[PDB]
C-alpha cells in the first residue's frame, strides 16, 4: 500500500520537520516506538523565522537519525516568479487576490525534500499536515511525483499514536514525560512569498482583519498608524522582475525580499477570501503577499500596453485555470505545464519596462507612470472617416441576423413581446 | 445606403442632442442648410447636470422642430445592476475594473432614443461622436438594431460640413454668425453608473489620477483631503441590491444614486485603464463608478461563500465574455443574451445576504462581516481519516501518468533531464 | 455513517433490481441474513428487453418484501434529448462521439428508483455497480440527492458476502443450493438511447468492432450484409424533433424508437473510444446509438444555417463542460443546470426545420438538403469595394502591433531570426 | 494610403498569378496601362495541376516583366501538420470537419510571395481574390505583416478596369482583341491539403455532394462506383506522421501525397459545411482533405490513449480557437502562436504509435489497433474497495451543497417544486 497506517518499526522514515510541537512530539514518539526517523527542515524564507539552524539540532535532540536544513528559497521564488508571469491566481473577491503563496510553497517543498530523502535512502515519508486539509494532498502529490517508490506514513491519523497522545496538552505532557522542557486567535503558515491566516477565529465570518497582527506589513486599517505615502518604481527586462527603485540585485530572492519590504510597510496585497478546498467544502483566510502584490500590479500594467486583447484574455484565463490547478497540488501536471510554459514564452517574454506607483495605505495606491519599448499603445496614435463609413457599413449583415434572432426569441417568449422602451426585455426573475 | 455622406435636405433627421457646441452648432447648421432636425435628449442622470429640461430648450431655440427628453435612468440602471449581476466587466488592471459605464450608456441611449425617433416618423439618425472613436459604432449597431429602416447621417463627417466649419472656434463663430451668444485637460463623459475621462493630456502615460477633477468622488490621493473611516452594509436579495445601511429605497435609481455617494466620499472603484478598442489599436482612460464598486465588491463576496467552485469559473469566464460583447456594442446580441441570461437565472437568483464593510480611502477597504441565508460556507463544518486515505490513494493512477508525463517532456527537452532540485524545471527563457 | 459497511440486519433494503444474477443472488442472500429487500426495476427501453414485467416476479420469487417496475422511458428521452439540443457529448475521436447514453440512464434511474424507494419509506439503497467504476459514484450522487438521509448499502463490498460467495460460479452454486435453477466477449450495458460494450476481450486495443454483435444496428463493417442507401428526414421545431420522414409521433418515446430503427438498419453513430474514467484512468468501449446521432447530425446541420459563430463556439464549449458534468454523474449540479438551461433557451429555442440525409453504411451518410424559416444564411446574399476597401484599412493598426510582435519574438527566440522563406518560424521540436 | 485604387502607372506590381483568365487578363492590361508587373506563381501541389512550369511561361507571354515559380509545398505541408497537431480545425457538423486548407495555403502563399516579391525590389501587390470574401482580407494581413511598406492594388476593384473589361466574356473578348487566343456548377480551390467547391449551384442548400465530381477522392457516394475496403496503419514518432502502411518517406511532401492517395481511394474526409465567413455573414461549401482526414484520425486515437482528460479537453478548446484564428488570416498573430506553440510543445511531442483502420466509403471506417509506447491507457489496470468507499465518502460535503442549491432553484422558480418524478425539472420552454 502507499498510506502505512501504522508506524513501520525499524524503517527509515522521513520526517518534514518544522520545529513545532507537533513534528516534534511525533519525531520523538517514532524514535521511542521504533522507527527510525530522519529530519528535512525546509528555509522558506519564513518572515517571522530568524533561527533555522537551530531547527535541525533541536531534531536530533528529540531523536533524529540524521537532521538536514534543505534551502529552497531560489525555487520558491522562481516559481514566484513563474506565478506572476501567469497570472496564476484564482481566488479573488472584488479585485483582491490571493496569490496562492501556500500552493507554491508546498509544490516546492514536497519537491525538494523527497528529493532530498530518497538521496539518503529514505522512502517513507510523514509530514504534520491534517486529514482535514488541502496540504495533506498536496503533499501527497508531490511526494509520489518525485518518489515512485515512495511510501506515506502519518503517525497524527494512526490509532496507536493519536490513542494515547493526541492533543496539545497530550504532546506537551508527553515531551516533559520524555524528558525535554519545551496560543493565537488563529493559524498562520508562510514563506517568503506571503503568509496565510486561518482557523479558530477566523472561521467565524464576523471576525476580520482586524484581529490579526500582520507578519510581513503594518496595520493599515489602524488610522493611528503612520504611513507616508511612497513612490515606488518596478522594472521588468523579458517577464523577469529587475530593479526596483532603480536599484538591481545579486538574485531573485534578494529582489522579492525588498519588494517585501516595500509593499510591507504598505500593507498592499492583503485580502480576505471565501474559498473552496480541494474536497469542495469552503474555507476562510485572511492573506497577506506585498512583495507579489507589488510585481503583479506593475506586471498587468505594462501587460495592459503591451500585448493585444485575445493575448490579454488567454493570459486572465489560462493564468485562472493555472491558479486553479496549482491550488489543487497539480503544478506540475501537463494541462499545468502547458499553460504555465505558453504563458511564459509568449506572454512575459515581452514584458519590458517600467511601472511608476504611489503607494498609501493597503491597497489604495495610483499609477503614476508605465514606459516601455514595446508598447503598442502610443499617444493620438492613419485611417479617414470614409475607411470608418465603409467597416461600419460592413457590419450590417450580422445586425440584421441579430434584429432577426430578438424577434425569434420575442416570438418564443424569450424577449419581451410587449416592450414600449426600445430596450429589449430579457424574461427571467431578475428583469 | 445606410450612411449618407451629405445633408439629405428637406427630410427629417433625429440628433442626439446632448446640448454641447458640437450638436448645437450642427443642429443650427442642418436646419439652415435644409433639413429638418428633431432633438432627443436622454436623461442618464449625469452627474454634473443640474437642468435637464433646458436642454430640449436650446434644441428648439437652434432651430430644432420639436425637442424632447427621454428618460432613460430606469433602463440604465436595470442594464447596469445586470451587469454587476453577471461580473461583465473586462479591462482590469491589478484588479482595479473600469465599470463599462459608457457602453452601457450607449445601449440603453441607442435603443431608446431611436425608438423614440421611430415613434415620431423618424428615420435618419445623427450623433456626434467621432469616427476614430468606440461610440460610433455603439450607436451605430444599436440604431439599426431598433430601425432596420434607419439611415445614419453625421455632418461630422461630411464635406460640406467639415469644410466651412471643422474645429471648436468654427462652430463657435459659427453660432455668432448665426445671431447667438454661447477647456479642461482631458474629455469626460458620464451617466449615473460612472464617468470617464480620456483624451488631450490623459493621452500621456505619465499623466495620472492627479490631473483629474472626480465628479462622483472626492481626490481620495490628496492627503489634505479629510475623509473619515465608514462603515456600510449593503444587502442583496435573490440578486437584487434593496439595502443600503439598513435603508431600502422606492426604487432602484434612488439605490444606485445612494450607493454612488458612499462610495463617492472614498473615491471607491476609481481605477486608471490602457485598454483595446473595437478597432484594435489602444486607449487610455481613468473612470469613476463608486457606486457600482460598492455594489460590485459585497455581491462577489456573497458569491464566493453561497456558490460552488465551478460555477463562480463561469461566473468569472462568462462575466468577462460578457463584458466584451458589452464593450463592443453587443450587449443584446445572442450570444450576449445567453451569457447574460444564464448568469442572472442560476447565479444571481442565490445572491441573498449582507455584506459590511469599512472604507477609508479609495480603494482600500476591510471587510467586516458577510451573512447568507444561503451561504454553503459554515464555521468548523463530515468524514474520517480513514475516508481521507481511501480518497487519497485514488489518486496514485493519475499521479503515475503525471510521472510517466515528466519523464517523456524530459526525454523531448521540455524540461531538464538534469535537475539536481526534485523541482520539474521547465525549459524556457524564462526559467 | 452513508456507506454500510456491513448488512443492515432487520432494516428495509432497497436494490436497483436488473434481474441478472447478481442482483437475483444478492437479494436472495441479503433476504436470508436477515434483511427486508424491497426490488426496483427501471423500464429504461432496454433494446434487449422483451419482459420487464416477469423482472419483478422473479425478485419477489426471490424474497423481495415487495418489488416494484418503475418506467422511465420518457424521463430517459427527455434528457437524452436536451443532451441533443446542448450537445452534451464529450468523448469523441475524429468525429465520433459518446452519446453518453449510461450517464444518463444513471441520472434518471438514480433519481427516479431513489424517489421510489423513499416514497415506500426505504431510506437504504445497493445496487451492484462494482467499486472500480463509475457507475458506483453516478448512482451515488444521483441517490443522496434524491433522499439526504439515503444510507448505502453495497453486499458486493462487504466482507460477510464476498466471502463466501464471490465469483459468478459462487452465485450460481447459491441459487442451487438455495433451491432455485437459474457469457461473452465483453458486457453490455443499454437503454433505449443506447447501448455500451466494454471489458473482457475489449480491454485490448487491437480487439476491435468486429467482435461485437451490435444489438440496435447491423454490422455494417461486414461487407456480406447488405444495407441499402436510405434518404431520411428529420424535422424540428423550437428545438423538439417532431418529425422523422414526415410523420409524426403521440410522444418523443415513440419518435426515439423510430430515429432508433433508421439509423439501426444503417449503423449510423457506432464509435470506439478509449475515454478517462470519473477516477482519471482509462477505460474503453464500443458504442451504439443509432437514433441519438441521427438527431445530432441534423440538429447541428441546422444550427450551422441558423446560430452566429460566437453562439455556435458557445454551443461546442459549453456543450463539452456539460458532457464531461454529465459523464462525472453532475447532470443537476448548479454549473450543469445553467449550461443546459443556458443553451436550450437560446439556441434549441431557434432550431426549426429540416434536414434530409441519405445514409448508406455506418457513419458514410450524405447531407441532400436543409431548409429553415430562421436560416440566417441566404444564398448569394450589400456593401461595395470601397466599404471593404476601408474595412480592410481599419486593420492595419493591429496588422502593425502584430509584425512588431514577431520582431519582439524573433528577438527573444521564439521565431527563427534566420527564416529565407517569409514564413515566420515557431522554434520548437515540431518545426 | 495602403489600398491604391487606381493604376500606379510606371510602377512595379507583383501579381500572385494562377495564370487563369483573370490573373492572365489583369496582366496583360496592367501593361498596357503602363504599369510594370511581375508575376508570382505559388506551388503548393494543387491536384488537377500537371504544367506549373508553363504558368510563368504565360504570365511572360502576357505582359510580365519576369515571372517566378515559388516552391510553397514544403512549408504549407509543414503548416498543415501543426495544424493537425493542433486540431486547428473549426467549421464542423456531426463531427465532419472542414481543415482549413485555403487558409492554410494563404497563410503560406500570402507570405512567401510577398517575401519573394519583396525580394525583387517589388512594393506592391495585386491579387484576384474578390472584395465579397475571406480571401481578399487573408492576403491583405499576410502581405503586410510580411512588407510593412506594402501597398495594395487590385484592378478588379479599379473603375478604369472594371469598366470596360468586367466580366468573363469581357476579359475573354479583351485577350483576343489584345492578339491572343486563350465553366463548371461550382467553383474550386485548392493545394496539396485538400479542395473547397463552393458558389454558382452549391449556394443552395437543396445541391449536394451528387454535383460534384471529387479532385482528390471518388465519389463513394455513387453505389455503382466500387471502393474495395483497405487496412491502413498510420505512425506517428513524436507528432511528426513518418510513416503509411509500414513505409517511410524522404520527407513530409511524399508523405501527404502518400496519405492523400490512401484516403483519396475511399473519399475519406469530405464533408458539406455552412461557415460564416470572416465578414459575419454565411457561406456554404463542399470539402475535400483525404490525408489530412487520415492523419487526423488517428492523431487523435492515439491522444485518447496518451493524455489525460484536463489535457485532451485544452486540444479541443485551444484547437478550435487556433481553428477560427487560422480561417480569419490570424495564423500568425501572438495569440494564434502561443496556442500553436503550446500544443505542439505538450501535446504532439508526446503522440508516438500506430494506428491500424480499415477503411471502407466515405467516412465510414474502423479503428483495428492502437499501440504506443506512451500509452496511459492499460487493458486491466490498484485500489480496494475501502479507498473507493472513503472516496466515495469525502463527496458528501459537495452533495449537500448541491442539494441545498436545488432547494434554492426551486425555491426561485427554476425547477419545478412540483416533480413527482424525482427528476429535477429545469423551468423552459424545451422541458
Ligand atoms: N519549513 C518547513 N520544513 C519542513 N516541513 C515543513 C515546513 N513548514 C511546514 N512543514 C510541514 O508541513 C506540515 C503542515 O504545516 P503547518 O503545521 O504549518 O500547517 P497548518 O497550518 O497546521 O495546516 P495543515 O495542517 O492544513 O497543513 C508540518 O506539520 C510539517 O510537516
Ligand atoms: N444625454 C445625451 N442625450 C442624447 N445624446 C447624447 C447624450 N450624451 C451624449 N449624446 C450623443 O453622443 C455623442 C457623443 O458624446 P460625447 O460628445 O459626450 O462623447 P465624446 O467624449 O466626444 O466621445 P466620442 O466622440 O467617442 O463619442 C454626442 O455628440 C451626442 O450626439
Ligand atoms: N433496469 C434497471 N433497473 C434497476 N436497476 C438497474 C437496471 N439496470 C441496471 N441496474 C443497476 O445497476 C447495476 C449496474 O448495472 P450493470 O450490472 O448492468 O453494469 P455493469 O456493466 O456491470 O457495470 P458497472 O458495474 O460499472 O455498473 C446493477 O447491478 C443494478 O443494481
Ligand atoms: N498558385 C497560385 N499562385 C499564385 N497566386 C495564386 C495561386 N492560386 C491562387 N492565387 C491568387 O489568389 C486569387 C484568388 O484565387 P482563386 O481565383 O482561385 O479564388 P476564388 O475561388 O475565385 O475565391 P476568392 O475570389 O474568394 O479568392 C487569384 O486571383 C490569384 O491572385
Amino acid at each position: 500500500t502507499t498510506i502505512l497506517k501504522h508506524l513501520p518499526v525499524g524503517q527509515r522514515i522521513g520526517i518534514a520537520f518544522s520545529g513545532g510541537l507537533d513534528t516534534s512530539a511525533a519525531l520523538l514518539w517514532m524514535r521511542q516506538k521504533g522507527a527510525v526517523p530522519y529530519a528535512y527542515t525546509a528555509n522558506l524564507g519564513q518572515p517571522d523565522e530568524e533561527d533555522y539552524d537551530a531547527i535541525p539540532r533541536r531534531a536530533m535532540e528529540y531523536g533524529a537519525e540524521n537532521a538536514r536544513l534543505i534551502d529552497c528559497r531560489k525555487q520558491l521564488v522562481a516559481e514566484g516568479i513563474a506565478a506572476i508571469q501567469c497570472g496564476a491566481f484564482h481566488n479573488t473577491t472584488g479585485g483582491l487576490t490571493y496569490f496562492n503563496t501556500t500552493p507554491l510553497g508546498r509544490a516546492v517543498t514536497g519537491t525538494m525534500l523527497v528529493a532530498a530523502m530518497k538521496e539518503d535512502g529514505v522512502n517513507i515519508w510523514g509530514d504534520g499536515s491534517t486529514y482535514k486539509g488541502n496540504d495533506i494532498e498536496r503533499f501527497y502529490r508531490y511526494g509520489l511525483l518525485t518518489n515512485a517508490e515512495l511510501q506515506i506514513y502519518k503517525p497524527w491519523l494512526d490509532t496507536d499514536f493519536i490513542d494515547e497522545l493526541g492533543g496539545r496538552h497530550e504532546m506537551s505532557e508527553f515531551m516533559i514525560a520524555c524528558g525535554f522542557d519545551y496560543e493565537k486567535a488563529y493559524s498562520t503558515d508562510s514563506n517568503m512569498l506571503g503568509a496565510t491566516h486561518e482557523a479558530k477565529d477566523l472561521e467565524y465570518l464576523n471576525s476580520s482583519v482586524k484581529i490579526v497582527n500582520p507578519i510581513m506589513g503594518v496595520k493599515f486599517w489602524d488610522e493611528s498608524v503612520k504611513i507616508p505615502a511612497e513612490e515606488v518604481t518596478v522594472r521588468f527586462e523579458q517577464g523577469h522582475p529587475v530593479a526596483l527603485n532603480g536599484k538591481t540585485f545579486s538574485d531573485d530572492v534578494e529582489m522579492m525580499l525588498e519588494a517585501n519590504r516595500i509593499g510591507g510597510r504598505h500593507g498592499l496585497g492583503m485580502s480576505d477570501q471565501i474559498e473552496n478546498r480541494i474536497i469542495e467544502a469552503k474555507s476562510r483566510g485572511i492573506y497577506e503577499a506585498p512583495g507579489m502584490a507589488l510585481l503583479h500590479i506593475a506586471y498587468e500594467r505594462l501587460l495592459t500596453g503591451i500585448h493585444n486583447e485575445d493575448t490579454i484574455e488567454q493570459y486572465h484565463a489560462h493564468g485562472r485555470q493555472l491558479g486553479r490547478l496549482l491550488y489543487q497540488g497539480r503544478w506540475f501536471d501537463s494541462q499545468a505545464l502547458m499553460l504555465r510554459d505558453s504563458l511564459q514564452r509568449w506572454v512575459a517574454s515581452q514584458i519590458t519596462g517600467e511601472v511608476t506607483l504611489e503607494l498609501r495605505r493597503g491597497n489604495d495606491y495610483s499609477i503614476l507612470n508605465t514606459v516601455s519599448e514595446n508598447l503598442t499603445y502610443k499617444p493620438e496614435r492613419v485611417f479617414s472617416p470614409d475607411d470608418r463609413i465603409g467597416q461600419l457599413t460592413m457590419r450590417n449583415l450580422d445586425i440584421t441576423d441579430t434584429r432577426e434572432k430578438l424577434f425569434g426569441y420575442a416570438k418564443t417568449g424569450l424577449l419581451s413581446s410587449s416592450a414600449a422602451s426600445g430596450v429589449p426585455q430579457v424574461e427571467n426573475l431578475e428583469n
